[PDB]
Order: C-alpha cells, then sequence, then structure tokens
C-alpha cells in the first residue's frame, strides 16, 4: 500500500495549535507514507487538485487528510479520491481541528502537536488496510405516503400527486382538514379558513394519484428508503362508501350524506371537532363541510338500536357489524405531518380554567366565534348564556415557562391569533372592549406588525403584565384578573365577563408512537427532530422519512404549507431517479467461518440476519439492504465471522496497535 | 339553449339576506330557463350531484350558479359541470353573497332579493350566449432557472437539479453563498457559517444538472409558463476559467486561483464583501472560500497596468479587453431569490451612525467578529483599535416605525441575531458587558426561548427603552446612549465603547428592476407578493414564476430554505408533467372582418398581435399562445373583427340588455 497524507492549516485554525511542519515531517517518516505534504486549504480546489496530483504523481493507494471532521467533509474527499483514479472508500480523515486545535489552543503547543501526530499515526494504520467497497444501489418504489390530512399533509399529498407520485394520505380522523378547518377566519388576512380550504379539500378529493384514506391508522413499519412496508388499520367506520357498496354488490349505492341516519340516532355525544360544546349523534359527521362525507358510527357509543339502517333504507350504506380491516401497503418514501394539540391548562390552577364557568381557550373561543359553530356566530357566556361586553386575552397561557409545568418554548401564534380575536370581538359585539395581558407581542411575519397596528387602532387595550391570579366572582360570574400593569408600574384588578387563555401547543396526541414506529427522534422540546437545524428542516436522520407541518415545531399556515411543499419535493427526489445509493457499511458474514449457532440472529434491530442453508452447512445469512451499518452483531460473533465493510476489525485492531506505536 | 339555475343557500348567509324562494320562483319564470332550484351547499358532493343529475334529466345546455364569488368556486362548478357531460365554459355563476347577502345584511330584505333577481337575470343573460372552449395546451421547457446565489437560489437550484431538470443559477456577483456566507456563526445552534454552508457550495459547484452563470445579469424576459426567452448579460469578469481556455484554445489553461494576479496589482479599493473594512486589488476574490475561484478583474477601477497578465504568465486567464457578452436561454419556469440588504440607517440622525466612529451595523459587526474578517477574528474599536469592554446593541433600528424614515415593519431575525452578537461579545472578550436596549424581544422560533434564556443567563443586561438619541464623548470616542428603563422607570445613561445597530432590511438593489421584468407585483411592505398570502406563499399571480427566500419577505436560514424548496417543487410540477394547459380566454381574429388598419398591433403589451397575409388581404394574426386575455386589443377594434373567447361582445351587451330589462 502506498498512502499520501494531506495536512490542512484551515487557514491558520490548526497552524496556531500545532506545528505543521512538525506533523508532516513525522507523516513522512511514518510506515507505508509514499507522500506527505500541506496546503492552506485542502477542502478549496486547489486542494483537491494537489490530492489527484498525488495521486496520479505517486501512484497512491490510499488519501490520509489530517483536516477537520468526517462529519463536516466525507463527501468532500470521497469525491476528491474518486477523481484520480481511487475507489471513494480508500479514504480516511484524521480530525485535528475541531478535536486538537480548538480544545488544545491556550498555553500547550508541543502537547498538541504529539496529539495530533498521534492522530495521524492511527489514520494512516487505518487507511493502509482500507479496501475497496461499492456503495449499494436499491429501487425505490413510485408511491409515497403522507400521515395526517391537515394543512401540511393536504399540500404535501397535492404536490406529490401533481409531479405524478402516486400518495397516501392517511388521516386518524373521518374528514381531513385539520386544525385550520376548525379556525373561523385567519390572521393577517382576515379571510375565512373553510373559504380559503375548501377548493383544497375538493382537489385532495378528486385527485387521481390521491389514495385517501380517512379514519386509518399506521400499525407498523418496516423496511428502509427503498421499500417500506407499512400495515395500515381501516378502522371500522361503519358505513359503505358508494365505491365500497358497488364492490359488496349493493348497486344502489352506499353513503350521499343525506343525514337521515342522524335524524334519527337516539344516541348525543359531544363534538370533538367543536370542542365538545355541540351534540352529535352517534352516527355523524363533524361538521357539514367534511370532504369524505361518509358519516362515521361511532362504535363506543352506538346502542346498535338499528334506526339508522331503516332510515338509510335501499341506499343500504351502513354495516352496524363492521370491523377493524388491515391492509400493508409498499411504499418508497414517507411524510408525517401529525400537527398538534392544545396544552393541558387546568393544571395552571391560578387561571381557573376548568373551575371558572366563563374561562375557555382559544380553539374553543374560535368554535364560539365561528358562524357554524354550536352557536349562531354569537359569542355568549358559558355560565348564562349572556353576551359578553368585556374579554380578557391571557397570553403566554403556559409558555416560555420554567416552572415545569408549562412549556419552556414560544408557540409562535398565540400573539397573531389573540390579536385577531381581540378584532373579532370588537367587531361583532358593538361597544365590547378587548383586553390583551401580554408580556412581549410577537408580530414578527409578513403584515403582523401592521396587523398590531390596526388592532390597536381599532381600540384594543394592551396591558403588560403576565396573569397572576383569576378570581370568580361568586354571583355575576364575572372574572377578576389580577397583574401588574408593568408600564403604568401600579397593580391592576381588571374584571371581565369572558376570560381566554391562549394556551401552548404540544405535540398531538400518538405522535411520539408514530414517530417512534418510523425511527425519527424528538427534540428538546418534544417536536420531531429534523436532519440538519438550519439547512435541512424537512427531513430527519433516517432516510426516506421526512416532516411537514407544526408536526416539527409550531408554525403559522403559510410557514406550515412552505415546509410541505418542501417535504414532498425532498421526498420526490429519489422517486423521479427511482434509484438510491445506500452506504456501503453492511455487515458481511464470512460462511467457512460462521459456526451456525444463530446466537446474532436476536441482536438485529432490523432483523437484517438469519439462519440459511449454504454448501449443506447451516451459516448466517445478511439481508444486505436492511443491514445498517451499526456493528452490534459484528461485535458479538466470538468467531470473527462477521466482517464490517469499513470498520473491520484488522482496520480497528490496527488503529489500537498504531496508537501504541512508539 | 336550455339554462339550470340553482341557487345556494350558503348554510343561511344567503337565505339570511334574500328571499330564495323569489329567487328561484323568478329564475323559473325567466326565458331560456329549463330547471331552476336551490340547495343548502351547492359546492358539496350532493350539490354537483344535484347539478348532474339535473343535466342529465333536462338536457341543460349551460348552467347558471347564483352562488358565492367566482374567483373562489369557478374550478368547482366547472368541473361539476364537466361531469355531466358538458363543457367546462358553458357555466356562469351569479354571486349574490359577496356582493349581495354579506353588504345587504341589515334591515333591507326585498332590496336584496330585488338585486339577485337582477344578477341573475344578468348571469343567465351571459350562459344563454357562452359557447364551448377547450383550454390551450403549451408545451413546457425542461429546464429551469433561478436568479440569485444565495442559500435559497442554491437550494432551489440544488433541489431542482436533483429531481432531474437542467437549472440555470444566475448570480450577479462572482461568487455564490449570500449573505450566509457573510455571517460568522449561526442562532440558535452557534454553528461556523461557512462550515455549514461550504458542503453546499461544492454540491452546486459540482452539479452536472446545474449551469452555474455567476457574475451575469437579466436583461430582459419575455415569453409565458411554456418558454421564457430569457437574455442574459456575462458582464466582463476578465478571467477566464479553464474550460473557456480550453475553448479559447490555450491548453495550459485558465485561472486556478494561486493569487499571483492579486499579489502583484498595485491598485486597492474596498471589499464590498467585507463591508468595505478591509482592502482588495482590482484584481480580487471576495473570500478564500467563494465557489468559483476564479479572481474577477475589477474593470471600473482597474489602471491597464498589464502586471497580472505577467504574473498569470503561461496560464493566460486574464483578458484585460474582455466585454459584456449577451446569452438568450430558453426557460420553462424561474425562480426568483434576491434576497436583501439592510436598511439606510444614516437617515436616522440620532443614532450617529455615520458621524460617530464607534457606531457600526449588525453585517460590519458579523464581519468584524469572524475570524476571517479584516481583523484576526478581534472586536476592535474603528476610532483607534483598542478592544471594547461594554457593547451596545440598539434592537428595532429603523423598524416598527411610522414616521416615514425607517420601516414599518418587524425584520424578523434582529431580535435573534442580537442575542448572538452578545453572546460573541461576552464570550470572546473576557468581562465585557453587553447591553440591549430592546422593545419586545421576539423568540420565535424553535429554540430560541431557550437561546435567549442561555444569553441572559451568561449575563447580557436586558434594558427595554428604545434609543432615544447617541452623543459622542468628545476625546475618548465612547458613546453615551440616552433612552429610558421603562420597567425601571427612570431615565438613562449607559457609556459604551461600541454601538451596534440592527438596522431594518429592504428589498436587495435592483429587486424591483427584476421583478417588473418578470412581471411580478410588489407587497405593501415592498417585498415581492405571492399568489394567496395563506396557501401559495410561493407562486406569484404570473404563471411560471416562484419566489424563495428573503426576497418575499425576511425569514431566518431554516424559513428561507423551506421556501426555496417549496419554490422548487412548484416549479417542477409543470416540467415534470411537460404539459401545461392555459386559461382559453384569447383573442381570435375574425379575418373576413377585419381590414388590415394595422392600429390594434401597438395595444398588446404582449406583443400578440402582428399584421400578417391571408388569402391575399393583410389581416391581423394573434398568437394564440401570448396572448392573455386582457381584451384591451378586442375592445378597441372598431369593426368587431377581435372576438375574445369568453367575454364577447354578444355575451356582454346581452348582460347590459337584460340588466335593463324590466
Ligand atoms: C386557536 C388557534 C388559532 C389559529 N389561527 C391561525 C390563523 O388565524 N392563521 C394561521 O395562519 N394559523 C393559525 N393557527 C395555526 C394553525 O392552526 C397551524 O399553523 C396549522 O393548523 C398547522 O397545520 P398542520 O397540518 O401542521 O397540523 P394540523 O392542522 O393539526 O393537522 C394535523 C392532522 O393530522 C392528523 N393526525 C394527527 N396524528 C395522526 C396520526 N397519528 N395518524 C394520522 N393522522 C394524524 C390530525 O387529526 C389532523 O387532521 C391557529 C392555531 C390555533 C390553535
Ligand atoms: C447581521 C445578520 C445576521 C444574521 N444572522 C443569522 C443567523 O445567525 N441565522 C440565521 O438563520 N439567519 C441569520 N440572518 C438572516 C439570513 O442572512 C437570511 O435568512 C438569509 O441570508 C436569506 O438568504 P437569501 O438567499 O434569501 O438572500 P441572500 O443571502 O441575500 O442572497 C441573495 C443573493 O442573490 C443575489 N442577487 C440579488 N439580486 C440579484 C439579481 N438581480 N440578479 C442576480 N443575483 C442577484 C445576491 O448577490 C445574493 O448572492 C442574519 C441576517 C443579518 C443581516
Ligand atoms: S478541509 Fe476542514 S480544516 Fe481544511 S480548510 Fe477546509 S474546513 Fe478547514
Ligand atoms: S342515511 Fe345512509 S346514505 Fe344517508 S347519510 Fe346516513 S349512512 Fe349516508
Ligand atoms: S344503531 Fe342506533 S344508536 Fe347506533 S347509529 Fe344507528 S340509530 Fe344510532
Ligand atoms: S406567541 Fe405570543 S402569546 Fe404565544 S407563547 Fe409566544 S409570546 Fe406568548
Ligand atoms: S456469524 Fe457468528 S454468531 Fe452468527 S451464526 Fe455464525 S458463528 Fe454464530
Ligand atoms: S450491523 Fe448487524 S446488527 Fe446492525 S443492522 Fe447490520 S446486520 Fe443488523
Ligand atoms: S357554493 Fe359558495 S355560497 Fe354555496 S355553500 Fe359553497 S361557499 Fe357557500
Ligand atoms: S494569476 Fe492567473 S491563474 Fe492565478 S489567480 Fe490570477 S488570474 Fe487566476
Ligand atoms: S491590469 Fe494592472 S491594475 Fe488591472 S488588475 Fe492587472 S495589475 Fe491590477
Ligand atoms: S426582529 Fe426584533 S429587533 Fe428586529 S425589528 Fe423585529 S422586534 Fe425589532
Ligand atoms: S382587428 Fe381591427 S384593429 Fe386589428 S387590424 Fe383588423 S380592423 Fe384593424
Ligand atoms: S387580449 Fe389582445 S391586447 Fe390583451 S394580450 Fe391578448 S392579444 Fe394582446
Amino acid at each position: 500500500p502506498r498512502i499520501g497524507v494531506f495536512v490542512c492549516h484551515c487557514g491558520t485554525n490548526i497552524a496556531g495549535s500545532m506545528s505543521i511542519d512538525d506533523v508532516v515531517n513525522y507523516a513522512k517518516t511514518l510506515p507505508y507514507v509514499a507522500v506527505a505534504d500541506q496546503y492552506q486549504y485542502m477542502c478549496s480546489t486547489p486542494g483537491q487538485k494537489k490530492i489527484d496530483d498525488a495521486i496520479k504523481e505517486y501512484n497512491l493507494t490510499g488519501v490520509v487528510v489530517a483536516a477537520c471532521s468526517p462529519r463536516l467533509h466525507e463527501p468532500t474527499f470521497r469525491t476528491a479520491t474518486k477523481e484520480g483514479g481511487l475507489n471513494p472508500f480508500r479514504f480516511e480523515m484524521a480530525n485535528i481541528r475541531e478535536q486538537n486545535s480548538w480544545v488544545h489552543m491556550h498555553g500547550m503547543w508541543d502537547e498538541a502537536t504529539q496529539k495530533a501526530k498521534d492522530q495521524v499515526r492511527m489514520a494512516v494504520a487505518k487507511a493502509a488496510k482500507l479496501e475497496d467497497l461499492v456503495p449499494k444501489s436499491v429501487p425505490v418504489e413510485k408511491t409515497a405516503m403522507v400521515v395526517g390530512g391537515g394543512v401540511a399533509g393536504m399540500q404535501a399529498a397535492l404536490d406529490l400527486a401533481s409531479a405524478g407520485i402516486k400518495t397516501y394520505l392517511i388521516e386518524r380522523t373521518p374528514t381531513i382538514g385539520g386544525r385550520m378547518s376548525q379556525l373561523d377566519k385567519t390572521f393577517p388576512t382576515l379571510d375565512c379558513s373553510q373559504c380559503i380550504l375548501t377548493p383544497k379539500m375538493v382537489d385532495v378529493g378528486r385527485h387521481p394519484n390521491i389514495e385517501m384514506m380517512t379514519y386509518t391508522e399506521v400499525e407498523k413499519v418496516e423496511g428502509y428508503i427503498g421499500n417500506f412496508d407499512v400495515t395500515l388499520r381501516k378502522k371500522a367506520r361503519g358505513v359503505l362508501t358508494p365505491t365500497e357498496a358497488t364492490a359488496k354488490g349493493i348497486v344502489g349505492g352506499g353513503c350521499n350524506g343525506c343525514g337521515d341516519c342522524s335524524a334519527v340516532c337516539p344516541v348525543i355525544k359531544p363534538n370533538p371537532f367543536e370542542m365538545g360544546m355541540a351534540p352529535r349523534k352517534a352516527i355523524y359527521i363533524y361538521h357539514a363541510q367534511v370532504m369524505p362525507l361518509i358519516y362515521t358510527v361511532d362504535f363506543d357509543s352506538c346502542v346498535k338500536c338499528g334506526l339508522c339502517v331503516e332510515a338509510c333504507g335501499d341506499k343500504k350504506a351502513i354495516d352496524l357489524e363492521m370491523q377493524d380491516e388491515f391492509i400493508t401497503v409498499k411504499v418508497g418514501t414517507a411524510v408525517l405531518a401529525t400537527g398538534y394539540e392544545l396544552f393541558p391548562i387546568e393544571n395552571k390552577r391560578e387561571w381557573g380554567y376548568k373551575q371558572f364557568d366563563n374561562v375557555i381557550n382559544a380553539l374553543e373561543f374560535e368554535r364560539l366565534i365561528c358562524a357554524s359553530g354550536p352557536t349562531g356566530g354569537h359569542l355568549v357566556r358559558p355560565s348564562d348564556g349572556k353576551t359578553p361586553m368585556k374579554v380578557g386575552f391571557v397570553l403566554c397561557a403556559g409558555s416560555r415557562d420554567n416552572t415545569g409545568i408549562g412549556k419552556p418554548y414560544c408557540s409562535r401564534f398565540c400573539c397573531m391569533y389573540s390579536l385577531k380575536h381581540a378584532h373579532q370581538i370588537m367587531e361583532k359585539i358593538p361597544g365590547a372592549v378587548a383586553y390583551l395581558f401580554y408580556m412581549d407581542i410577537r408580530s414578527f411575519g409578513k403584515m403582523y406588525e401592521e396587523f398590531y397596528y390596526r388592532i390597536q387602532h381599532e381600540g384594543a387595550k394592551f396591558i403588560r403584565g403576565r396573569v397572576a391570579n383569576v378570581l370568580e366572582d361568586k354571583e355575576t360570574k364575572n372574572l377578576h384578573v389580577f397583574t401588574e400593569d408593568t408600564l403604568l408600574g401600579r397593580p391592576v384588578d381588571v374584571e371581565v365577563d369572558l376570560l381566554v387563555l391562549a394556551a401552548a401547543v404540544q405535540p398531538n396526541e400518538g405522535a411520539n408512537e408514530l414517530r417512534k414506529k418510523f425511527g425519527v427522534s424528538a427534540s428538546q422540546d418534544g417536536w420531531m427532530l429534523e436532519a440538519h437545524p438550519k439547512l435541512n428542516p424537512c427531513g430527519t436522520t433516517t432516510a426516506g422519512v421526512f416532516l411537514a407541518g407544526v408536526c416539527q415545531g409550531p408554525k403559522d399556515i403559510p410557514d406550515t404549507v412552505a415546509q410541505a411543499e418542501g417535504a414532498a419535493s425532498a421526498a420526490s427526489i429519489p422517486i423521479h431517479m427511482g434509484e438510491v445509493e445506500l452506504e456501503p457499511y453492511f455487515a458481511m458474514c464470512i460462511d467457512e467461518l460462521c459456526a451456525g449457532c444463530g446466537m446474532c440472529v436476536n441482536l438485529c434491530p432490523y432483523s437484517a440476519l438469519s439462519l440459511g442453508e449454504k454448501n449443506g452447512r447451516t451459516v448466517m445469512v445478511v439481508t444486505e439492504a436492511k443491514c445498517k451499518g451499526c456493528g452490534t452483531c459484528g461485535g458479538f460473533c466470538p468467531g470473527g465471522a462477521i466482517k464490517m465493510q469499513h470498520f473491520t476489525t484488522p482496520q480497528i485492531v490496527a488503529q489500537i496497535d498504531a496508537f501504541f506505536a512508539g
């Protein structure tokens, strides 16, 4: 073997901590080293040219670069090694900047030089034993899955379908739309939410390239970037679509959404779409604008009285004995768009959320103010049904809170939606006054500051003080809000008819279960984690899975849609190519060393190992597609019958031996 | 003709303002009307089914729907009309909600009913004269253009190229990278900006599907969604790349970035990359990490001394007589990513930006604190070169300002970058204190609040008061910052060694010229406008043009990258299909009525009209692809020889006549 050692200065970031000349001379005197040389910026085009010229001149077998981190510049120098007539995987780095210079800057120079010599020696020892690998290319199934039917899921599904990829849209609830379907008007443009979204819901429902699967969950996921074998649970909806009815043999059809079933059902239960304010029968739709207008049956609350089937009549859409059906679907990529729920604000006892009647939260206020809600769009007091004339908005309710009860982060949109609600009350109830108890108004987006200016102009009162506690008047049920006006410098006691809490948001229910099924990690905040927080906010570390929407962190509908289309583009990249290259770190069983004990088989989380027949002997078989290169099996096998392709035992032991060489 | 009139209630939004029964009976008695009928939600699946059943039963020629706005529900009801055996364009709406109900709610009912009858009559009169149109499909060139080589432009270009579309990346400056290349570290994770971006710059420079054209501008654009004939100005760089040198015949090569030319050049000028703090020769690169390492010549400042060519020698890369070359490129879609510049804060005289030495702005501070900047990464006072020990940060400098000098909006990232700079000074200069004069700390993004907590923990002082004015001490050159501590309730006089202004951002220089070349409008704020502010933040109203990055409004690098990938996906949608359908509103010349006067030819902004030979007669010829359907020509032509396809004179005059019918 013939190895070249190229030591970067990183423009004095390394030459200001060690003696590069001494490191280079030591590399020259090292065994197996053909050429040792240095340059100011080895990651720059003259640096790659230097590598390539050295390879051609000295007939180099391998290249060692004493530079920054591999996690930073493996692709660069692997491509530089390829261009030059070598394999990309005859290359090895020695991290002498982020683990030598930046940590041994001060007052210790010959010690850092000795550390650099040791790292270069270990790198040369490994590279003298590296050999050729070729990355595995795997086919990509031409379908995609989008979990979540909110705005982010619908946008991602429409984007993929219009790019031409067949797409599955999984929604746990009987309708698509998400939270934006519950919103009444939207900041800062004050458009009606359903009006702007109903068009896109119709597009999703009609698109031939979208397989809209509502009221369905994801039981299990196995596979990788190539093929994800996703098992879906089709929950017993209880009612048949026209297509399914015709398939089952009923010519007359399935559900046409007439409503006779819910007209005759005698069970009455709260509506989760209306946050519980409104009744709905056992057979029901959330609202009149649901996209699949198919009238789910709630089997936890149905009493099987059979009146619904008599009402449905010849359509015969209702099957009261339906059971959870399971389907297995193979997909190439997956997009996660699970959204969010409101943090449980009844834990903050000083604001009497559950204990005082006239304290509500912002999604209940949005349903109360919507014209399609339980009221006729008239905001009335829950305690007595009278119209409020003073409304308080507690901003930051459970947010930027380090006490362990609330969330330590900002929920991003709660300042903006509180401004919207203040405007809505001041314009819908004549003479009503809105009080916002705020602590940093955050109107940062496009036209947001102008919206804030307009709300103040219309006459909302802004009191800069976090609410301390809330007391309920025993007779009028009015709410006494106690805080300090920090700018005025005095305590205040504002008595309002209705108190609205701008509660924090948290990941939806079951989101952690789903992201563990797909292999995604979590952030410090508890939201799903992205591949690189700056330059890759959509992709995750597990290949073939992408994030979209509030599930990655709270955001407004504009930012959510931008993120969703970005995720759709990233998921389309490998589908359009049809190939994708895996990293050749796989385990390879050496059969004439395997003894067939089968003990390694249970050490693989991905089930890549199995016992099979080769030449009569029972040996172990690696599904090289399923292997991920962790190395657990190869670190276990006592006989050394498992070889890890770029981190083989001879290579690692050569590194150890070179460290102890003196 | 046989017309069906279907009147929506919109769920009492219309039935609570007029008498729907009376409107329906009037429609029945109208001439040409075969069936008139009503439904609660005509935009819902039972509503489309009602339309289709009526069409089939009554053999309807056309459909009139008395409902919400056409701008909201033309696609829905055109598709409903298609499904049913009609042309989509035999359909016409009568807006009786947003222009009758919501504006005549109160105390006037029979008047709103009469208005509704009039609108229905006019709609029926037009629809009785509509006839069949088929949308024009035009081919899409399989290339794309990205104007701007910042993070948003580079991300969009990489996304399109990896989707497989050939892409042009136009950058006015000699290098790609943008502002993020000038940033030293990044909030909220404190990563080195160049370290995280250099990998992506290398990808862009090496991608075979990207035609990176640096130091080039867009002279003119003509065409449409199908083919954009974009003319580029290749400014005289003065130095030849190796490829261009080999093409011109120099075998030895072009520019290898050795630096001898700038080592011998005698001219010294300010470096715009370093915001003017640092010298650079007439032949130069911005920084050592520029992607095309090709050493532009600054011809406005070169004295043609010829020392550079002697230094370059046999490489012969320098051509001092080079001129602006022009190239015409045909592209299918275009992505605009022009970025931003800092608002001129010398106009705010109370903060002595240009008049006091030790007052700088945030990009100059970022260059001063970077280790690759004019200093060795050491922040020193401009007045005397001494190290500061107290640094003030004036947040909101020129922002949320309604006086007409500053900007009325929030610049989004200035609170976050000021926190980053406070951290950087407190960690780089031991014992230095950072004072932030703030008015609403805005840490809204992911991990931003935690970053704010950490900065306060490390010990930055947060004084809630907008700076009133700044006085300079005559001898020490120290800056006396005068404001009020609004929370403390007292005026303050903080004397700092260095004052940093967190200035507002504004659209880059020439951005308005470029967006007028491409046909994009502007926002209230002055940034480029998007198609729909909520559900389409990337596309513009002009088809085939998409927005990405700060050019649409200020944003952090994460949001910018999400927007850029969203724009790349939207630009890929029509390229992957290869077809795109234009709206059949074109002008069609009736030749045996045209007299060949040629006067209409100059009334077309798009040059779709011309005089041509047909049957010996000189008549007018419409390029139906170039026509956009405005109607100026057809409203001009005295002889009525131009027909507008869905808004013909007989149709409009029938509407007028029906209005005056009693
Ligand atoms: C009170 C309030 C007012 C607001 N007002 C505005 C406003 O005026 N303007 C604005 O721009 N933004 C507003 N927002 C923010 C806005 O709601 C969000 O930006 C947006 O809804 C994000 O949508 P999403 O698709 O990411 O999540 P969601 O809308 O929550 O959608 C997630 C979807 O995924 C489904 N789902 C969840 N888990 C699973 C699972 N395991 N399997 C399958 N499906 C699953 C859910 O049922 C849901 O349908 C407001 C928020 C609140 C709370
Ligand atoms: C002082 C400061 C500190 C910041 N710190 C951070 C931070 O720590 N973290 C963070 O996330 N964000 C930070 N930001 C914000 C960040 O810089 C932006 O989010 C980001 O640079 C947006 O990039 P862009 O590509 O849209 O625009 P730009 O980076 O400005 O890129 C636009 C590019 O287009 C080119 N161009 C312009 N007009 C034309 C034209 N007509 N033809 C051709 N090319 C053209 C320009 O030359 C430029 O190369 C900071 C901003 C400032 C001012
Ligand atoms: S390869 Fe790493 S150490 Fe060398 S110049 Fe580039 S970033 Fe610096
Ligand atoms: S009665 Fe039958 S067809 Fe009508 S809504 Fe109920 S389930 Fe659907
Ligand atoms: S079976 Fe009875 S309880 Fe159940 S949905 Fe039908 S009517 Fe309601
Ligand atoms: S967005 Fe506003 S109300 Fe919501 S947590 Fe952040 S600062 Fe508080
Ligand atoms: S590879 Fe090792 S552990 Fe696995 S079956 Fe063979 S001998 Fe047993
Ligand atoms: S290295 Fe071994 S244990 Fe790890 S995934 Fe591959 S086969 Fe399974
Ligand atoms: S078509 Fe328009 S008016 Fe009719 S229900 Fe739908 S939104 Fe309302
Ligand atoms: S001397 Fe010639 S080859 Fe070297 S940097 Fe200058 S122009 Fe390029
Ligand atoms: S011609 Fe003279 S002034 Fe111009 S770049 Fe060359 S050395 Fe500098
Ligand atoms: S981001 Fe912060 S500093 Fe910048 S304008 Fe907005 S509030 Fe002021
Ligand atoms: S269409 Fe009319 S205006 Fe145009 S050339 Fe013919 S007669 Fe003249
Ligand atoms: S309608 Fe007439 S003037 Fe307008 S674009 Fe078409 S041809 Fe030109």
